């Protein structure tokens, strides 16, 4: 069964790719590079503000091609997808505010989605030190909340455009699993890292913190977990993004204490999966158009237990 | 005569410089930060990961200088080189697997030199300790297998592929000498070192480099192959190390080993050059501008 991205959601997509997801970052150049041993002139207070700042795809540069619309909206996807998830399971994750992703409505999803199109909107750069991140996130905040104050006020209440402002905003002191909204918007975030991850971050987690894969299998249980791993995987290949390949033969030597490693084969099993490289076509297809990019998506099969 | 690096060794060079070496460092930022009186303070368990991130040139950002292009083929020449002097040594070095460089053929000098294109290109940073390094390596290698699988199977088999995978992945535990393939490697990565390790590394010494290359290849050619990574360190633009032996006393570093490395390699100097931007960016920035920047070093005329 696919999952439909409305003619409402669309509309808000369309907006944000015009508006911001198009666009060149600005917080680049030789004012904004940073130096860890000697301090010097600049605006920066920390590194990444000169990496990635577009690619060109047959003469045509595309901006901001690892924040831009074709991460934005896989996404849209993974949210719909854990909903589906969540209210199969026995006892769905109780977030800071009482509520699980399984409380809420289809309706509720469509405002995600919409409030997920601004999340990475604000940024200026790569940059994600903490004081970059914070000020991109502000940035996403006010973007989503002037264009809902204008435009999506038969939709979203007050009280609802401060918890989806909020939610993109991700202030210091924040919660991860604050609301549901928040925490599915966070969520869909993480899985899409698994495209520039290395295996630790995906599967093992550093000293805490645990990896991607068995967050998600924590959550869905093993079989959903791996099978929306799986799916992300297959948007990565439909949006043109490499697969980074997985094989867990590789995990006990990674520098990662044993105890860690063996936890993690335990919870996601032996696995093996092959890569593929780029496509730089498809890369130009997904980051172009709305319209190009929902069709790439719309593409790759759910889940059979979607619905 | 020049040394020649072949179509298909310069196809396989553009990929890897697009996909790895000309990408930036991923285990850098302040996560990567290393203080040894907080040692698990941060993701880093080691200095060195937000070394030499990158040089700016003429306002383009050079990814990865000390590891990136012009190290990886510079390091292609030196095997090559070092397969020329081993055929006239008379006892050259039998490896693990009884097998010498001498016992390599033309054809695996081409599947060496494919292999030396990955040695580094797992990198995610400068850091310099042994986990990193083993992490940076097993890396390389698997990409090296990914690449070869898809897009080499008409020249490596299975075996070979197996087998330069693991030169590349420089485990814990394998011998510097295990095969000649993987001996010859070490010996070339070791080369282009020269251009950043003090004289004791260098000449004092385990054995110093340039002592190495003088018992496995002899006083003439060693320091034939000494002086050619030197040439190839000035066309890229790298900073050449002044040599002055007047200076191993001083060193403090114990009497007899000076004296041992004088009577190996003789009085020695050399005057240092400092690094050229223009030749760095022209060698870093393509497989076309580095390959030029090579073929322009004059090889030893016994080559």
């Amino acid at each position: 069964m696919p999952i439909i991205l409305d003619s409402d959601v669309l509309e808000v997509a369309e907006y944000v790719y015009k508006t911001r997801l198009s666009q060149p970052y600005t917080e680049v150049g030789s004012e904004w590079e940073y130096n860890y041993k000697n301090p010097t002139a600049t605006f920066a207070k920390g590194d990444g503000h000169n990496l990635q700042r577009y690619i060109t795809i047959d003469g045509k540069q595309l901006h901001r091609p690892i924040h831009g619309l074709a991460h934005t909206m896989r996404t849209l996807m993974y949210s719909q997808l854990m909903y589906c998830s969540s209210k199969k399971q026995p006892s769905p994750h109780v977030c800071q505010d009482g509520r699980t992703i399984a409380d809420l409505s289809e309706l509720d999803l469509k405002k995600i989605n919409i409030a997920q199109l601004f999340f990475v909107a604000g940024r200026e750069s790569e940059a994600s030190y903490g004081d970059a991140y914070h000020r991109y996130h502000l940035y996403g905040a006010k973007q989503f909340e002037e264009y809902a104050r204008k435009h999506l006020t038969h939709l979203f209440s007050e009280e609802e455009i401060r918890l989806y402002s909020r939610c993109i905003e991700d202030r210091v002191g924040d919660s991860f699993d604050g609301t549901p909204e928040g925490y599915i918007i966070h969520l869909s975030h993480m899985i899409d890292l698994m495209r520039c991850k290395s295996p630790v971050e995906v599967f093992l987690g550093h000293s805490g913190v645990s990896g991607i894969v068995p967050t998600l299998i924590h959550l869905f249980g093993k079989q959903d977990g791996l099978d929306i791993m799986h799916y992300a995987r297959g948007l990565f290949a439909a949006t043109g993004e490499a697969v980074p390949y997985i094989d867990s033969s590789e995990w006990p030597h990674l520098g990662v204490d044993l105890s860690r490693v063996q936890r993690a084969l335990s919870i996601v099993g032996d696995i093996n999966v092959p890569g593929q490289e780029a496509d730089s076509k498809k890369t130009a297809q997904a980051g172009f158009s709305v319209d190009g990019c929902y069709s790439a998506l719309t593409s790759v099969p759910t889940p059979s237990w979607y619905e």
